[PDB]
Formats: structure tokens, C-alpha cells, sequence
């Protein structure tokens, strides 16, 4: 149907694609940039999670696919060479589509901004020491005092998450995952450290105990909060689409992304 | 209705035993160890876990109830002081049933056992180096070489899951995760060298390259096994019932045994 | 002999500070806060810290003492109601002094400036993604992708090192030690994933990749580079001198502000 | 002059070291396996590590070198390749000793056994839960509970201890390095959680707390010790000489064993 392509903008992905857009011109699929049912990402991760937050109010309108022009991006399916093949098999259609959960981030102020994350959201300090009281579900869990913390979705685990020494989850499973940014411990200092995995409808609050101006991130895209009385993060009931047309079931995804390709 | 008590043998925890007996005598409440619909652990975790083992054929059956006499064990709900309490609540009834995940392991032969764990089920080697190929539904994903893994429940990521880096998770989500023993890493070995967290219907396999000799532990119980063929390991149909008479928050009883009480 | 104490600015210390100034005009000892013989420092360790930094051009004609007026600090031997015993002690001298090694800490730009640490200089970038070679005594040995580096002194082993997961060495030993913060490893980008302990006299070079911005930090201090060719590390030949009036054995500091007091 | 090879005992093995004593024996070079001056090892770091073992007993009077038939393995210099221009370079000789540090091990009964090591010391416990009370130069620093420790050597810290997290140590730093094997951490049980770094001349004690038997390895060789009453661990006096005929540097030799080769 109504399709578009964005590009990483080099001259491998520009070139790709015009290509497909010629393809995708043989067949009954219009290019529309407004309104697209299909969003082809060309280029690495970071033109995937783009695009998806290009098109984050029409995510239940959307399929989203990814091809990776440099190494396996993480959320891409397809190497360039196969792009005919996808025109085809795309332009037929009866694909199935798969679904990754998302992450709520929202950000109360002295007024309310609310974000859709399909990697992570981070929070750090504005300069200063990160202090902040962690409430789950309204229980007051823990002083946090570090470099920051990492709000973590299922596909997200593999990412920002990994390298703070979370779980990969399965993307089957509704959950959120919260991991530490070098957390102090002493005597005096307190905190769980071990990553904290959250089903849907939990609810974490951060609340400022000090300094309330944070630098909060949202997938790539990092942003000077001034002001904040709290951050809450929970499961989206939003999901992401992706249109599917052979296997490659995660864990071998993660396979090869980490072990060996 | 039919209960019976289980106590961890010392004078603290058979005096509570002997007078929670004379309290529920005074009610209709019959002693029965072989067909109970209650079970109350009196003691630690390791006496709980021995109670859950004591009934693993009855689980649909029965709700678990545990009084703590040294510390503050992870699957207690009651102090000692409170057990006229609960005496009186259990008796009257209409409380609610809560559900945690099991881990059921399978360990072919060349026959075959299957064991259901509370906390977790680990693998070592018999003596000389652990090596094992790990194959999640029927993917090869990598070649484990080190000290051992450890497969946990929800209920047991804080146990020994905790102290091999892996995440805590909320019982509510049906998993089971999986922990590296000392992974060795270097430019001919590789293991992901993060914990894994599968839902249900996932099957974890592990199947033996060189020695076929293990040493499995399903909870505190651990048992040689020699020529194996493949451990096999995924979400139990079977769940653990509590009877819950008040709120007590899994996130609380996380704060309350690793931050502060 | 000359003398100055500074302090944290709070009520507490400053009326120890008084108390103290009064206590050494019974004695043979002059107030000079140009050129000390002695610095104490009333505080925690950021005040310490900064008595440390006022004095670096003079550290080898200075020994420094701490006293403590919060919880215990890391480099306070002595608690608030101890100063009068300290007062006469340092009266009559004859103390022993101790030396814990220094970091030296080098930044070249297309010019030079030198820094020395007591607990640790760090490396992240200033925005974007950072990236540096890691060059050891002239050998390429990893490109490192994450948040930064921290490299740290012996004394500063128990500090931002441990909440990096790096170990804690004893400051008898002159040497250097690197962590990662979170490290990128996947297929395509790999870094040792462990801390690095360095002795006096070799020299870690980062040498930018792309972005040639960061935000290198001293201790507290942190100061924003630009234009950046190298930024080299070396155990200092300076040293800092404390004087000790008692045993105060640094494994039971470690064991007073980690395990229990 | 005299001096004798070990070989793996593979063919490939095997067949190098019949043809390297062939090349000895065009020069002034005598076999004598029972006071050689030179030892080779061809084979892995198992079979140097066996090596050392064989002649711990005149570690002063000989230099190790080591050729790899597998992999590059750690302790080894040489590639079967370069058989012919070792065998001619340590004929004429004049080569540089390099020396690495050595680990004592003492193990006390109710009696005395010393043990040395090359990669490291490890101590857990024969079946039942390890807990012991760990003493540093007299000084009560933490009650253990977990799996186990390891002591490593500096040239044994990319070894055992770099799987159990601890930081990788050149071998010019006179020290040994504790690690802990899955330390359980909670509101009642405490470690220090973080790898420790002690001098020469600092001694580390064990000492049982309830069970007293335990399997203590040294090196590949693992022992059960029976009524143990202490574990007393040092760096020791002895070192291990290499023959060294060219530069390769210790940070050389782990960068090429884990970032690429
Ligand atoms: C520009 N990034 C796009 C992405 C991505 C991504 N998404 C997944 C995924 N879901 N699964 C597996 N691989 C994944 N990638 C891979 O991550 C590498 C990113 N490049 S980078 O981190 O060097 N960079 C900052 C240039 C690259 O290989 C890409 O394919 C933002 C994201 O970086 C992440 N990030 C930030 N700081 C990090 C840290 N210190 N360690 C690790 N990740 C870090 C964060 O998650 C953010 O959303
Ligand atoms: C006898 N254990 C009973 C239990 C339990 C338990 N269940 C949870 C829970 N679900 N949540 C939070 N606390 C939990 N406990 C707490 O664990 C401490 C156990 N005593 S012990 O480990 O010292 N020991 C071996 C005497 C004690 O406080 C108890 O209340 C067996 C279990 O030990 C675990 N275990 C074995 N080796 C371990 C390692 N190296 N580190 C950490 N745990 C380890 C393993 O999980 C096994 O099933
Ligand atoms: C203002 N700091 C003074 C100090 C110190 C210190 N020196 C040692 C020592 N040598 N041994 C043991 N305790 C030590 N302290 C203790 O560190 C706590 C500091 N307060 S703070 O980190 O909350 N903060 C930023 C307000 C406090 O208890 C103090 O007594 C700067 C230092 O913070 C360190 N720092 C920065 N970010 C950190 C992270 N994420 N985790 C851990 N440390 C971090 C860094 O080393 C810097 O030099
Ligand atoms: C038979 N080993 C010989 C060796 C060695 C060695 N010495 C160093 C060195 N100094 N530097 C870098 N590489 C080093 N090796 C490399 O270690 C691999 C060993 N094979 S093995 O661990 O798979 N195995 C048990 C068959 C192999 O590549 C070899 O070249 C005993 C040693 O294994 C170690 N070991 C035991 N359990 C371990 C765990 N869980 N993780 C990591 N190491 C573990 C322990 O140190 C013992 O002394």
C-alpha cells in the first residue's frame, strides 16, 4: 500500500534507496510520507529508531522493516543485497506482523511531558551528584546515588542495557528493565544492585531529592529537564509493528549479533 | 480444613509448631501430613524449600505458608510473635491465593528424570572442565565453557541468580532466567556473558561436547548424574500457591531483605 | 610548626576549626595558610579533596591529617571529639609520616596541561559517542566505545574505581588502575571488559577517533577540552604525605567504611 | 647447557620435540630432565603449568619457555614455526631472564602443607555451604559466605580471576589478587564485593566457621584437605625466570590473547 524509505543519507543507503522506490514503482504501492502503512529504514540502528520516532503517532498504523547497509543493525532484517527480493515479497503482501513492547517515560515538571522509547530511557544529572528516591508502585524502594539510571524495553536489553550488565529479555514478554550507572556502596550508601526487570502496569517514579534539573535521554535523543518532580516510567500499552517474511527468531538474532556471523 | 506443619527442628521453631497445633485444635482444623491443603514451614527458606519438595506431587492442592524464626527469610510472610494471628485468620478462611512460576528440568539419559525447582536448577561439571552446547529451541547459540549455569524462577532471582549478576524479576511474569558461573572469555572461547531471561514454552537444552558426567542441583538438593544426554529446561505448567492474608509486596520484601528492615 | 586548617564551611566545623586554632596558641605553632608545614582538613573527603588541591604545588613539604565530621571519610583518622588529644600530639611532632601514590594526568591540544589526582582523573565525551585508542607504552591496544574511562590511584581504588567494578588495591603498591564505564562489546566492537592494573612508569595514551572533545575530571573537578590530540597517564612521581599518630591499617579503613562500624 | 622438553603428547607435539632435541644435539646441549637449566614446554598452558610443577623445586636454577602447538596459549612465546630459531638462539644464549611473581599457599591441620602457584589458589568448599572468616595481617576483614575464593598471581590474573571479575595485573607488581566466587549479599550477610590487591608481605588467613573441609586447588591440581584449621596465603619469595629472546610485552600478550590476533 502507501509506503516510504528513509535513509542514513550515505551513498550506499541514497542509492538503495532510489533502487527500491524504482521496484516498488512496478507494483500498486504509492510513496507517502504523510500517511505510509509500511516504513522502510535503510542504514544502521540509529535510521531504524529514526524512523520510528518520525512515525511514533502512527505506530498502529505502521510496519515497520529494516535494512542494515553497514554491519547487522540489531533491528534490521535484511541485507542490502536481498532488497529486490523484499519489493517482492512486500508488494504481494499477506506478511505477518510481529510486536515489541515500548516504554513510557514521563516527566512531570512546577506540567507533564510524556515520551515513547523503543531501545531506552536514561536519566543523569545536570552536573552535579544523581540522587534520586526510587517508588515502585508507591513503595519507597531505594536512594539511588550515582552516575544515573537506564529504563531499559525488551528489545532495548541488548543495547545501552547490556553494557550495564542487564538481562536480554525475550521481547515475548511485556516487561521493563532497570539497570544502575555505577552506583555507589558503602557503609552509608544503599542500593539493590542488581538490575530490577518490571511487568506491565508496575509503576517506577524517580523523585529528586536535591538538585531537580536531570538530562534525561529517550533513545538517542537527550534532553535538559529544569525543574522535574518526577520521572515515571512504565510498559506502553503502544507496540511497535514489524512486518515479518521469514523466520529469524531473536535469540538467534542475538546470536549474531554477539556470538559469531 | 486438613493442614500440617513442617518446622526446622530447633526449640524455637517446634514449640511454635507444638502451640499452633493446640491453637488450630480449637477450631475445625484436622492434622493431616499426607493429604494437607495447608502447608505451613516453620524455620528459614531452606525449611520452606524442603516443605515445597515434601509436596511437589499435590501443588494444585495445597497453599504455602511461611513463618520465619531466624531472620527475615524470603518466602515468609509471619513473624513468630504473629502465629496466634494467623492461627485465627487460617481458620475462618476466604483468604487469597497467589501464584509463582516454576522451572521444571529434564535430564535425559542413555531414560529420563524431571525435577521442578522453587529457586533454581544449576549444572557443574563432575570434576574436570564444565563445556556444554546451549540450544534454545532447537537454535545453537553458543558453546558454554567455565565453572557452571544456573536457571532460575522469578522467586528465585534474588537467591543464588542474585549472586551471578542476573536480574530480580516480579513473579508475576512467567520466565526463568538464565546465570553464567564464571564464564571464560577470551579470542577462541565466547559466551554472551549476560544472564537470559525465556518465557514460557521457550526450552532451554544444554547438551554435554566432551564429559557427559554433571553434577545438577534442583533447590538445595544435588545430585551426580553420569551419562547424560541433554538438560532440558523451561517454564513448569505447575505453580506454587501462597495464601496471602495482607499485602506484602514483592518489591517490599525485596527492600526488606537487601536495603533495609 | 606552621599550620592551617580549613574547613567544610558547615556550623559543626567551623566551631571545630575555632576550638582547634585556640588549642594550637598554647603550643609553638604559627597559622600560615601559605606555607603550611601541616593541613588539616575538617570535613569529609571533598573537603579534603580541596585542602589536597589549595596545596599541590607543595606537597612535599606538607603532611595532611583529616578529621571527619560526617560519616566516617575515607582519608579521616580522626572523629570531632578526638581534636584536643590531636592538638597535643601534632604539638610535640615526632610523628610518623605515610605517602600514598599520585596520578599524573596529561592533556595535549594543537599545548599542554598537566593535572595531578589523589582519587581518580576521568575521561567521557563531551555530547556525542566516545571513542578513544588506548595506547599502552606506545602499543595499540583497544579501541574503546562507551561512556568513558576512569583511571585511578591506589587510595582512589575505593572510590568512583569501585563503583566501576574495579579492585581495591593497597596504596603501598605504586600503580594506576583503568575501568570501563559501560563498554560497548558485540560482534564488531570489542574492549578487554576488565580493569587494568598499570606500575609507575608506563604511560596510557587516549588518542581521539573522531570527536576530539571531552570532559576530563580531576577528583571533583571537571573541565571541558577542546581540540584534544592525547590524553596521557602516568603514576606521578609526587607523592602525598599523611601524618599518622596511631595504627589505622588501610585494610580496616576499607573494612570500617564497607563491611561494618 | 642441560636442559629437557615436555611435550601435550599429541603427534603434533611430540613430533617437535624429537625434532628440536635433534637440533640440540648439533650444539654443546645435554638432555638431563632431573637438573635441567632450561625447560621447554610444547603445548598449551596446561602443559606449562604441569612444567612448572614438575620443577618446583629448583625454580632458581632454571628459564621456562614455552611453544604453543593450539592456540596461543598465555605462557607461551613461540610458534611451532619457530622451533629452529629458538633451538639456535638458546644455544648460543646470552638471553635476558624475565622473572614473574608466585603465589605460597599454607594449609595448617590439627600439621602443615605449602603449595605453590603460577595462575592461582582457589579454596571452596567439599559440599556443604563455604563460609569463612577472612583475616587480613591479623585484622578480621569479612565473613565469606558464596561458592569460593581465588588468590591469583599477577601472570594468573587473565586466567581463573579475570572470569571472576578481578582486573588484570602486570606481572612487575609484586602482589596476589582475592576474588570472590558468587558472594551472597543481603541485609544479613555482607562482603566487600569488590576484587582486593595485596603487596608482598601482607598475609591473607581463612578460617573455617562451621565445616572445616574444603577442596583447595593450586594451579590444575585440586586437593580435599580435611580439618582444616586455616588457609594462609602470601606472595611469595620464589619466582618462575623465563628465557626471553625478543620484546613481547605483557599488554601485547593480552591484547593478542582477547581484543585479536
Ligand atoms: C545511536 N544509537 C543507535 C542504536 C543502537 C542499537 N540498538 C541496539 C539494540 N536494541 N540491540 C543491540 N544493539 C543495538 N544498537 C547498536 O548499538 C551501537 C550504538 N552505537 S554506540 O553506542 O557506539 N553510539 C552511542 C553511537 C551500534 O552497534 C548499534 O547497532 C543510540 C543507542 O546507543 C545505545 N548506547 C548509548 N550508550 C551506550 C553504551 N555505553 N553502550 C551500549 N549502547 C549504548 C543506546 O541503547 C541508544 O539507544
Ligand atoms: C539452603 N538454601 C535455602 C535457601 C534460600 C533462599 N532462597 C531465597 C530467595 N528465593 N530469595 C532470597 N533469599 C533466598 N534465600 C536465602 O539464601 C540464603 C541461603 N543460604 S546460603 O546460600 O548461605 N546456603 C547455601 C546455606 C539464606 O539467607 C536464605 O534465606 C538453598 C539455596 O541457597 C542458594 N544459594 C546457593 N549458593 C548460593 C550462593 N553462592 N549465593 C547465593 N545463594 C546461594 C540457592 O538459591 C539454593 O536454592
Ligand atoms: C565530591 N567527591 C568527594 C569524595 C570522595 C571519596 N573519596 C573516597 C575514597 N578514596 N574512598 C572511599 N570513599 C571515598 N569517597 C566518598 O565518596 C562519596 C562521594 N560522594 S558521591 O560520589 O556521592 N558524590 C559525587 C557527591 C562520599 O561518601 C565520600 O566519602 C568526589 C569523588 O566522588 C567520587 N565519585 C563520583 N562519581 C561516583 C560514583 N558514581 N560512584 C562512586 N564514587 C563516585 C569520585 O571518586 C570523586 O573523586
Ligand atoms: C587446565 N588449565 C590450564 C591453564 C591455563 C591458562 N592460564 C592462563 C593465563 N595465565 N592467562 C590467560 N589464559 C590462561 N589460560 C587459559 O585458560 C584456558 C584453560 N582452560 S579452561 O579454563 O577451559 N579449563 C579448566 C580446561 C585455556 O585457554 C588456557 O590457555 C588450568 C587453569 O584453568 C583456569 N580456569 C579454571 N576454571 C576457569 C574458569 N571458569 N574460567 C577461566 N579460567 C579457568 C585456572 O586459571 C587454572 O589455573
Amino acid at each position: 500500500m502507501k509506503y516510504m524509505i528513509t535513509s542514513k543519507g550515505d551513498e550506499k543507503s541514497d542509492l538503495l534507496r532510489l533502487n527500491m522506490i524504482a521496484g516498488f514503482g512496478e507494483y500498486d504501492m504509492e510513496y507517502d510520507d504523510v500517511e505510509p502503512e509500511i516504513v522502510i529504514s535503510i542504514g544502521g540502528d540509529g535510521t531504524f529508531l529514526s524512523a520510528f520516532h518520525q512515525y511514533e503517532e502512527r505506530l498502529d498504523e505502521i510496519a515497520f522493516i529494516g535494512i542494515h547497509t553497514g554491519h547487522l543493525g540489531f533491528y534490521a532484517d535484511w541485507r542490502p543485497a536481498e532488497a529486490d527480493k523484499l519489493v517482492k515479497l512486500l508488494a504481494k503482501g499477506e506478511y505477518q506482523k510481529v510486536s515489541y513492547p515500548l516504554l513510557k517515560t514521563t516527566v512531570k515538571y512546577g506540567k507533564e511531558a510524556t515520551y515513547l522509547a523503543l531501545n531506552e530511557s536514561t536519566v543523569k544529572s545536570s552536573g552535579g551528584p544523581f540522587v534520586v528516591d526510587v517508588v515502585i508502585n508507591d513503595i519507597h524502594f531505594e536512594r539511588f546515588r550515582g552516575d544515573g539510571l537506564c529504563m531499559s524495553t525488551p528489545s532495548g536489553t541488548t543495547a545501552y542495557n547490556k553494557s550495564l550488565g542487564g538481562a536480554l529479555m525475550h521481547p515475548s514478554i511485556e516487561a521493563m528493565q532497570l539497570t544502575e550507572m555505577a552506583s555507589i556502596n558503602n557503609r552509608v550508601y544503599r542500593t539493590i544492585g542488581s538490575p530490577l526487570v518490571f511487568p506491565k502496569h508496575h509503576v517506577v517514579s524517580l523523585q529528586p531529592v536535591n538538585d531537580k534539573d536531570f538530562q534525561i535521554s529517550v533513545d538517542h535523543l537527550s534532553i535538559l529537564h529544569r525543574d522535574v518532580q518526577e520521572i515515571r516510567y512504565e510498559v506502553s500499552a503502544k507496540k511497535i509493528h514489524f512486518a515479518r517474511f521469514r523466520s529469524f527468531p531473536f535469540w538467534r538474532r542475538v546470536h549474531d549479533s554477539f556470538i559469531e556471523d
